[PDB]
């Protein structure tokens, strides 16, 4: 941190001894040169979303409508964008979002690792999707000293599932997110266009190739032993995509509670009495998302539901995804209440066009405006930033 | 329907065996590809609106400004999706509108046919228009065991309406749908830029050409036998535009309900006193439809007419139709309150494109997003799809 | 059908009437609305050349470099196109050239059979290519009086071709083309860009899935019997792809003219010593052509080889395709000494838009614009088109 | 790897088992994608040329001139594109032109190295520049088995000079290439603009620090010792600057001669008498080229110059670069006489999509296309096509 802000210094910095950027400042110039520089599969895969997109965009676009009014004379010099989440301490409210195909953003085919990677490097957690191509084990590690979180996708297989959390718990994982969107596949016109489902040719199944209650069900139901399984993926691409996809019940967060420590965070929440049930019921986390407009086109912004959520949250914590582009949105998601803010999009193009230090500068950058907005507005910590801090606009 | 959104296991299944799709899946990719292959005069016909078509749009446009509330931990992992209409199990809340030209939009000119055995093989029902190549009887028996109704354009003489219902009866028809809307025709720039008006060279005009009331009236005025007449309809074609288009009365609806046992559905119902005094007076079904801005450029979004339709027309079934596009669409008119929803300009491209298969993809796949999207979303069936689940965006 | 050129009195006549026409009148408003009309697997297929197609693009820029010189007070008023081919009366000097997939590229997919239809309606000859959907037999009777040829893809196997060739000849067919320049496939950027190629699905492999040769062979490779072959023709796309590309030899020529009764034809032929050499060989016909630039991206404009390849083969017929867009294109190379002049890419453009009347007006327009110059320019027949009415233009 | 037309066979392969390919299959598509996947200083220096970049241009449009005379009948099944160079045999009539900046064309910024581990796989053999981030030593360590050449850039230091050659020989590289055209920086637009220049900022000046001369010559002028000054090379850049560009005479090619056994190959020869002067001295190879226009816009298209100069050399082999951008022109400059040829553009393209992967895609692509050509146009090998194959066009 020192401060987030500081970032700019240091391109400025370079700049007067000869040194240009090498990267992109902006989402659009992130978009506009990473959807190029990708293959055709993956940015119809990351670019793409449910049906005709309106859900994707208006995600965006509510951002547009809510303004920060500033605030003269604070001297706001130094800020504290630190945020305690379930006993520990973020350097910034802020983290990765999970992605399953994020490590075919990045050349090199394992944009994940590099995403945690980063995330050792900046502080900004790192959420690991269920789906990837470095197992669990190795991107905990590769997250270094950062809180790190694991998404699961909840099969349909009580015991690969469990499987799924302790090894996440044992891996040291620090949170247990599970996404409530997606068992299912909404309706992708940019995919289906080009029948492009990247998961059934055997891609980003490591955790589900090097778990042991798949590797023995799978052989049960193929004879396929775990070494040919981890030489072809994609032999059991058939059998992981008929246990994908169990759609989660209240019973099933009461079960998943029940067999582990890590705190539970619920992802895909819109509506705030779903958010009260959760909470009544005592889950940790409330993970207001609606996956990016990727899985349904219903066309309710996630950030309209974000108010009524955190309300109805109460103190339990609120996380906010679907349609962060800039540092600008992630201060106004931030205001109205959630406690950190999930980068989807962004940082998939940073890793099309910079790896590692790719996905690290969107961060950096997306950290750095936040801090300078928070600090010419007069916005000295996140506690001063509150919901009455915003203004709607035209 | 299994469930419909099924259909996407087939589309990706086929890719992974090097199977690509050979027929668009979104309406932008079905309208640009439609529009340029089919002939000039047609586009202009079926693209064309009224005026300066903003109420075409309009209609359109009404949509993106409801959104659903997702609802998670519902497992809603079997959908029904079924109506029941008057009598009948429809298998999809969905049908396809009257589309007088659709004959036309196909390149072997039987688009018609094609369209009522696309309902055959989906159970989408078909809405026949009065208009058509392939005569009424023709049509009912190609939708095989569908629910199909007969939309009737009212004609200047008693004698041949009557013989238009009567002859719908005895084909087996399980409703009559009478278009308020079109006894005359609204201005249309795009056809008369090029003077373009199809029926007047004697296009479509089978159930004219084959209706025995017609054949003695027209033989009376003209000399001109059945034979004759079947050869160029053409030369009937004035005679058929004198007498095409008799304006509506409440009196000739209850004249209509006496003289048939079908349910009387009346299309183009905007304002809910209308609903209200077409229910009062024992009307079956109430089409709430702008004829796709078609016919009059006022500029009222049919979406907007629909809930006080609904409201006004109580547990009287309430159809709609004019701006559905896409899957979205139709789960979001369904939530406002209409039983089913007409597709329009949607299944004239699918059979620019396809033919009889185009039509049966634009019908799946429509249903396909608004079966996942109800799944997504966690609502299980149409009961529980409420006007309440909506919300109105900016 | 007295003059080609009468044609275009039908489409004045029927707007005098109010019928306007449907289909495009020129190969550039083909190509746009047709590439529009076709899935991407057969436009990429149909309108992709080799490399980066500077030979499929050159081949037809060679046209406007030539200009016929028009001779006035001639009172051609009265035009001979007809040509005697191998003992028969050709009514055009102009056919369709073999392509393979035409069946694909009509919304039903047996463009192939309208293509024979067309031929059959309008004398225009058609050329079957050994790859089709409907079997070479089917494709003769559907050509009724027109004289058809087939189109030879010698295959790596003396049998095979032998049975293929007393097939043809048994089905009727004038003559055997053999294509001498595709026992390999070309680099096609635009097909390996999305991994198109739609005999390695089994599509368009009728003829040896009918042939007895192919299923012997095939069933004693693999044990499957014929039906299910004809079922499932993809069970032997591979064993297809194993056996289809026999680079012919000379002395293959020797044994072909041997075998059968039929002129034998050698398609590919552009260098004049290989046709010099053909035309002492005894073989019947020369067929001038580079394949539309689709297998080899050499660059050398087919046109520029016709003079020579016509020299060469002193009393033998040269046949000439490649970049014939219009009727303009077929009078100059009839002038340079083609005795008949190949469409390839505009007729499947024509079967995109209006299967097989969409094919007989792109060959009708062809010849009506031909014979109109002839008629307007003062060349009566072709024997008075020579290569002395031609000028090189800038 | 029987023939290099084989590997489209992996690419449709790969399709029917859904396997999309990932990187494009065109120069068009290379360059569209790669410009967009680079930085902007790194696109300013890799794309932009001299002046106006006419001469860049213009060596490009020179290959639409000339078209390959195809040859049926001569069943060039087996091809064989091998060449023998200065005793070592090449398995492909094609080599990687040096590349100062390639290192930074790869997102890893080790391109350099990834283009000596594609010639280690392909066959095609690196030529490094003397500008490079890997030492010449570890560039022929992971050139493997290739053949790999050593290109100076001749210092005004003869110690350095020497040194470099002694280097070079030692770490076994197979010839030394000496580049005649670039002493002096020619006017570029592009990076004038936002005065871009790389190696001013210490950029890619590794063979220079890591030797002994330039690293006591640099401690005599400035009190740096080796290791500051290879953890600082910027510390050199003026240094470097100052003795880079030495403008070789013909006494230094002899003197150059004298002190390897290498091969010599002089790089920019243009004019016949250069050759022929070089030729008679005993130089070992000749290397048409003209920097890819990007040293002096003079419009003077290199490939006009190859043919006089192939025949003004004689016996000795001749390379030739400058417009190469397909595997068709890689044919047509191989007909006229080079016995190798260059690739400078196409490969940085490949690293800045794809790494090592990249670079081998664009080489296999253009040697498969080259390849495909010979075999479907008659040419069996590089002895037959000759200038005679080739004619000259509109
Ligand atoms: C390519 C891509 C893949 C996704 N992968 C997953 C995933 O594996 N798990 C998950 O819970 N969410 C998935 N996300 C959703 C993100 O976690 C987040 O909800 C979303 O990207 C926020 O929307 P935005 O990118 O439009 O801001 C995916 C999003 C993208 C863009
Ligand atoms: C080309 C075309 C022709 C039409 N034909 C008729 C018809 O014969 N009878 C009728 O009641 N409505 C007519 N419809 C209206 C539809 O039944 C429906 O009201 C309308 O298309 C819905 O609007 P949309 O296509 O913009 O969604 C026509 C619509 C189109 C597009
Ligand atoms: C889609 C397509 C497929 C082809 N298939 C065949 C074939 O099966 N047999 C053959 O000898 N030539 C084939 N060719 C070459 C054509 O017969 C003809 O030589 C070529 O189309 C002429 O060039 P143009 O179409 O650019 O005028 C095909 C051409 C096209 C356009
Ligand atoms: C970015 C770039 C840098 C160059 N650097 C070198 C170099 O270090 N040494 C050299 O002899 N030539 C160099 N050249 C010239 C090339 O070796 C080759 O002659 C040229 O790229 C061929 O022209 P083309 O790239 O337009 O085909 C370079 C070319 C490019 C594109």
């Amino acid at each position: 941190m020192s401060n987030w802000g500081d970032y700019e210094n240091e391109i400025y910095g370079q700049g007067l001894v000869g040194v240009a950027p090498t990267l992109p400042m902006s989402y659009a110039d992130w978009e506009a040169h990473a959807q190029q520089a990708l293959p055709p599969g993956v940015l119809s895969y990351v670019a793409g979303g449910s049906g005709d997109e309106h859900t994707q965009r208006a995600n965006v676009e509510a951002f547009k409508h809510w303004g920060l009014m500033p605030r003269m004379l604070m001297a706001a010099t130094e800020r504290d964008l630190s945020v305690e989440l379930w006993g520990k301490t973020w350097a910034a409210p802020m983290f990765f979002a999970p992605i399953g195909v994020i490590a075919l953003c990045a050349q090199d085919g394992h944009g994940d690792a590099a995403s945690a990677q980063a995330s050792a490097r900046t502080g900004v957690p790192y959420i690991t999707s269920t789906l990837a191509v470095s197992s669990l084990e190795d991107i905990r590690k590769h997250a270094g000293d950062t809180p790190a979180y694991f998404q699961l996708y909840y099969p349909e297989d009580r015991d690969l599932a469990e499987s799924f959390i302790r090894r996440a718990e044992e891996a040291g994982y620090d949170g247990l997110v599970i996404t409530l969107d997606t068992w299912i596949f909404g309706w992708r016109p940019r995919d289906l266009t080009i029948s492009n489902f990247p998961f059934l040719r055997g891609l980003c199944l490591t955790n589900y190739v090097t778990d042991p209650v798949f590797q023995k069900k799978f052989k049960a139901h193929s004879g396929v032993e775990a070494e040919g399984l981890r030489d072809n993926p994609r032999l059991a691409a058939d059998f992981w995509h008929g246990l994908f996809g169990h759609s989660v019940t209240w019973e099933d967060i009461d079960w998943v509670r029940s067999i582990t420590k890590m705190p539970v965070i619920l992802k895909g929440i819109q509506h705030p009495d779903d958010a009260r049930r959760a909470v009544d019921s005592g889950v940790d986390g409330i993970y207001c998302s609606n996956h990016g407009g990727r899985q349904a086109n219903g066309g309710l912004p996630a950030l309209d539901c974000l108010p009524e959520v955190v309300k109805a949250s109460g103190d339990t914590p609120v996380l906010f995804d679907s349609g962060i582009r800039t540092g600008a949105d992630v201060v106004k998601a931030l205001a109205m209440g959630a406690s950190a803010v999930g980068i989807g999009r962004p940082y998939a193009w940073g890793a099309a066009l910079g790896g590692s230090k790719g996905i690290e500068h969107v961060a950096r950058s997306l950290l750095a405006e936040a801090d300078l907005i928070m600090a010419v507005d007069g916005y000295r910590n996140l506690k001063e930033l509150t919901i009455d801090a915003l203004r709607p606009t035209r």
